[PDB]
């Protein structure tokens, strides 16, 4: 047989033996794509007659089989099966495909669990839960033949205009970059011919554009490009072997992603060592001409794509077609295409797909994982005020009122597969609708508590219409505590109040939500906000009209057992911001790790219309507990430029009920060469106290995890002394310390550790 | 006699010699300054008690003489003489001091002409009328014994929050550019002896903080840095031969700049070729200790400012004192401390300081220029709404309403004597006494009017309401003016440090409006503030709106003049107005994936258009434009095209037209503008007179950074746009360069040569 038939020979030496044997044609097919709704008939049965045409000379992916087609999991598995035989039996050399689903809250398809958003993800502060929900996504998804998910995002969000906000896992390079690592991880696992290619994106910047405004510049200077954008795609590349990264659709400084080679080569491949596939973001190459117009024709637009380090154009082939004729013409060089083509092959092999491409379709049912969402949902739930309201008696007449707590739609973020393909809106229609039907309400998860209480909406998500209002207050008037649900609808399409591609400027609440709660306040009955949101809104109006707020990120279907839980302290609330809640809209940006001369106005310190500080901080989240820290240590006191240094403090649950604490590390330093962060996040952990229960939380923080950018742009620790803060927020710091690092300023070069361990031992 | 004392020798050996005779000491001590305040006595006298302590070894400058001491120009005069006699007379060396002050709105002191701020300055579009203004300046600086004014603002503002929005020439490098090489050539003239060192300020990306916070960082990206901030800098330098540069307070990117040689030093000397003095903005050394902690004590601070580039610690020497101990510990090497001096001494020797220091006592009376302030208010009042009220007529019973309206303290700037120092009583007093009020306007115009305040500019005081809507109800029109205090205290709304971040206007002036409005009378709003503020919740409830740039001492005469038509306005908007403060950034150069949110356009809760965009203005009388000429259609990359327009006055009424010039180019090799501005001309036109405009456009005017920083012209077309603001686009045409890429090196043109000529007949 061929070598590259054989799996006994290296994976090396069979990419180089079929690139030997590829036609120029058949190299650029796996630089492509086809949608998997393009390959099937009416009945979403696969087409041979659509294949012949689309699939003739192979092709690089398959664009969502099971996302674009509508098709349950067995059903989409055996249209990958067909798709695979067809590559495998009847195109020359029969190379097979590589499937891509969206899989950011679970695999984006009929049939698999709607996970709660990242933004939520992240609010548990929990990176091993994460990496079991990926583990299991993995799962759901090679049994449906996906090989790659295209997830997590990457960005770092300090501005909460942008609609995409709820998919990122919010402000701190620190979390972030941890949350990733532990969300690609179970994506992948060690041997990738088991496991789901993990795509990390938008490489980078795509969360801080003009104005909080979908795809417009990300105009960021060098070190905070480094230190805060590209440090957790960094961290993914070495410390979790990511596979495949995506780019953004924006310009930084007059450069589109899509066509910087600085950004997707120097960067990504030279500097940190990116071994896998990029992976244009969709119609990222042709936007180029169409969007950015720095490209005069669908072939300019291919070269720069090409140049830049784009190795698969998704989410269908339309420029790279082009690359055939760019190097008949002696415009581009074939050894070009063929770095792309290598770099494809390559990851195929390793996939295991030339040894077997198909699945069992009798093993493709799906599982459910409600279980891990209700984890999630109830571990990212985040208290930020309660003046003891909270928990409720079960005993008391609730006036369950709002948009948020009657329409389980509204439960969803912009990648769960039941509100992500409304965007396309009759066949189409009803499904949702029926599928919509098995996702608990908030509503149904009061049923089944057992609670008394009367339901009034009170008014939409989005309008001005109040006549809703009057029954309302009604009901408010002859209950004991109103619980008022508000917030999003999130999705990609106008009448939706967040998601991709609805950006909002003024921060508030949609609709006249606002003036709902206001009104319910006015009754002079305890009330209970409850923000449903994909992201921060001003609450500068209502926070100090209402008794207690939970914020709910988009909690996907576990959403409603887990408020409910919440409410009545069967679960104690955990979760904690990884976003800063601005006052207003014209605070922006606040974020914890500001300079000196950040996060104020010099020197009244306020502007004259708001403070400088958020309204809620990064890190904030309180308890039904209360947590007592004591004895900070932190051995040794001097440490060399690449020592580590060890911080223990211990923590005793000195309230009345078990309950979770997120204990937070913030590192700060003056008098280096550049100015720093006066603390920013470097730690953390998750550890759960019995009532009267103490354990110690231990940190070991390498002094690689503190290097900075320096004048000459160079990566140092330099000496001088750190600032040790520990604390429950980044403003309700506990215990503060210092050490310091003695010795000669150090060059950090090649792999260095990006992470603080974090333990928990006895005290 | 000594060679440095010998006005036959060349400035450079004169420099040379001197340097060679100075002691360690005597060279710090031209490195740093004292207060004016600190060498008077209670009298207001010089004192040489503590000349003798303060001025012992010579000093680099004074600050503010008169500024900081409440003097008249007269006993300044005296005051700065003294302190010459001393240090021509008791010093060792006898080298005299440089005087500088702030004059940004005219020299700021008693007895100085207060100007409408910068940003009305910029209203204008009249780049003589602001040469003709510092022109007039010079000579009062000169008057005093001042010799350097810390003016004009270079800062390109994008982001109305920022307090210091009103010093600024507005958000387009073009304009700041134009009016700053104007501003400076007024100052300085062609030979400095005779003339005021200009200092551009604040070097550079000083109005770009973070949510608009005053010092905060300004974390820019090259292109965008070297484009918009850098650019109009750039050109104060190598066109205008600015002598003097400030630095920033801020922060870029981890780095101050009070601590940056990359850019005080590699770009402003290396690159650019500047020769003058960079000083310090105040205590901006020091606090590159206590502020951004990157020094660990004033002799560190003063080793990262003066390896930086910074030659002058103002505005009072403070960590500058220590080179002399960092030279004596072998820290750092007197050749670099001899180089600072040198550039300081240079400049002194060429300001004639050497030879007469002194100035007449008996002609340091300083006269008014109301005429040339008059006709920058007049000019800088921008017309943003009109449904046809205005002009009114006389015979119209006014209601006139407002905090602003009454209170002559808020028509002034932050940088106004009389606003400024009220961060001696009975002095101030005195002189606020002087200055024609809003009211006082509408009495000498011969108007029946009542007046209510209203509200205070802060607070949430609503009990003036029902007096100001029973006289709206019985007035036939409502004259509602509202706006800010400027200044640098916290009872003001705008000014350095006063920074808003929810653009709403102060207090409840905007309930003020809409209440006044309900009573269905006609409503003229007249906004007299600092800063573009979000004008959304009024704009469709009042018949029409004046924005009057904090105007200074001839803001209410200028602002009845135009009111009842007396004064056609013309004034067009230098910075774009946003809806909300959410949508910040709104700027008229956005890239194509700039200005809107993709793919709906717009915010869910908000246009992304601003409310009033940039260029905009509207007049008494209408412009009709005509007969576009493009030539030649094919330049090469170093080549010029003459674009040509007719504007005809087709109204009743004579006015200025501002002719705006913007390009376009799409398929460069970086993104670029879908329109900038590159060109404009203030043009008179008599009703039914009909002129040409032409525009000399050189194509190093259209250079852009390429992927690798290279300044380039590409072969490729620019679209040509023609109108009367960034919205109201007229004429549209194209041209072509044709030929190979080109890289712009050395000196290039900056500006479009905007001339009038006759149209055919
Ligand atoms: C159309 O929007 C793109 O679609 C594919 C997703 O993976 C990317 O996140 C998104 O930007
Ligand atoms: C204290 O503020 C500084 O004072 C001196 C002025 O010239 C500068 O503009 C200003 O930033």
């Amino acid at each position: 047989m061929e070598l590259y038939r054989d799996p006994s020979q290296p994976i090396e030496v069979r990419v180089r033996d079929l690139l030997s044997r590829m036609t120029l044609e058949e190299k650029v097919a796996q630089l492509g794509s086809v949608w998997g709704y393009e390959l099937i008939d009416e009945r979403g049965k696969f087409s041979r007659e659509k294949a012949k045409e689309l699939l003739k000379n192979g092709i690089g992916q398959i664009t969502r089989p099971g996302g674009s087609t509508n098709l349950e999991p067995q059903e989409a598995a055996e249209l990958v099966n067909e798709i695979q035989r067809f590559l495998v039996e009847e195109t020359r050399l029969g190379i097979p495909a590589m499937i891509h689903e969206e899989c950011l809250t679970g695999y984006m398809g009929l049939g698999g669990t709607n996970f709660p958003q990242a933004i939520a993800m992240a609010s548990t502060w929990d990176p091993d839960l994460i990496e079991k929900m990926t583990t299991a996504v993995r799962e759901d998804m090679r049994k449906i033949g996906a090989h790659q998910g295209l997830a997590p995002v990457l960005d770092v969000a300090r501005d909460p205009r942008w609609g995409r906000t709820e998919e990122t896992f919010g402000e701190s390079p620190y979390l972030v970059a941890r949350m990733g690592v532990s969300y690609v991880k179970g994506l992948q696992g060690e041997d990738i011919k088991k496991g789901v290619v993990a795509t990390v994106k938008h490489f980078a910047g795509y969360s801080a554009s003009e104005g909080g405004k979908n795809w417009a510049p990300t105009n960021i200077p060098e070190r905070e490009f480094k230190e805060v954008f590209l440090f957790p795609f960094e961290a993914a590349v070495k410390e979790a072997n990511v596979l495949s990264v995506m780019n953004s659709y924006s310009e930084i400084d007059g450069v589109p992603c899509a066509a910087n080679r600085k950004l997707l080569t120097d960067i990504l491949r030279k500097d940190w060592g990116f071994e896998g596939i990029v992976v244009s973001d969709y119609f990222a190459v042709k936007v180029l001409e169409d969007y950015h117009r720095i490209a005069r024709d669908k072939s300019e637009a291919a070269r720069l794509a090409l140049e830049a380090g784009i190795d698969v154009e998704l989410p269908k082939t339309e420029c790279y077609q082009y690359l055939k004729d760019l190097v008949e013409k002696g415009i581009i060089s074939e050894a070009l295409i063929d770095e792309a083509v290598t770099r494809v092959l390559r990851l195929k092999f390793m996939l295991g797909l030339f040894e077997n491409p198909y699945v069992e379709v009798e093993k493709a049912k799906i599982e459910s994982h409600r279980d891990i969402a209700l984890e999630i949902a109830r571990k990212s739930i985040i208290l930020l005020k309660n003046d003891g309201i909270l928990p409720l008696q079960k005993n008391k007449k609730v006036a369950l009122i709002g948009p948020n707590a009657g329409e389980v739609r509204n439960l969803l973020g912009d990648y769960m597969y039941l509100a992500h393909i409304r965007a396309l809106l009759e066949r189409l229609k009803k499904s949702i609708e029926e599928h919509m039907k098995s996702i608990p309400s908030v509503l149904d998860a009061f049923k089944e508590e057992g609670i008394e209480f009367e339901y009034a909406k009170g008014c939409e998500v989005t309008g001005e219409d109040r006549s809703g209002f009057e029954e309302a207050i009604e009901i408010a008037k002859k209950s004991d505590v109103a619980i008022v649900v508000v917030g999003d609808k999130s999705g990609l399409t106008l009448d939706c109040t967040t998601g991709e591609s609805r950006d909002m400027a003024n921060l508030k609440l949609p609709g006249v939500q606002e003036e709902l709660v206001l009104e319910v306040a006015k009754t002079g009955k305890p009330v209970v906000l409850v923000l449903i949101t994909g992201r921060p809104y001003s609450l500068k109006n209502v926070v100090d009209k209402v008794n207690a707020i939970l914020q709910v990120w988009l909690p996907g279907e576990a959403g409603g057992r887990a408020i409910v839980d919440i409410i009545y302290g069967k679960v104690n609330p955990s979760g904690k911001l990884p976003i800063s809640f601005p006052r207003s809209a014209g605070q922006i940006p606040v974020f914890h790790y500001v300079k000196p001369s950040g996060g104020r106005s010099h020197w009244h310190g306020d502007y004259v219309d708001e403070s400088t500080k958020p309204l809620f901080p990064f890190g904030h989240g309180l308890s039904y507990t209360k947590f007592e820290y004591s004895n900070l240590r932190i051995e040794p006191k001097e440490v060399p430029p690449a020592g580590e240094v060890v911080i223990k403090v211990d923590v005793e649950n000195i309230g009345d009920r078990d309950g979770d604490e997120v204990v937070q590390l913030y590192i700060g330093r003056e008098f280096a060469s550049v100015t720093r962060p006066v603390k920013e996040l470097k730690g953390f952990k998750r550890v759960s106290l019995k009532a009267k229960e103490k354990k110690t939380v231990v940190f070991r923080l390498h002094m690689d995890v503190l290097a900075y950018y320096n004048r000459d742009m160079k990566l140092v620790v330099e000496p001088g002394e750190f600032k040790v803060m520990v604390g429950s927020s980044s403003e309700d710091i506990r215990l503060t310390g210092s050490f310091s690092v003695v010795g000669e300023k150090r060059e950090v070069v090649g792999m260095r550790k990006f992470f603080t361990e974090a333990c928990e031992e006895a005290a």
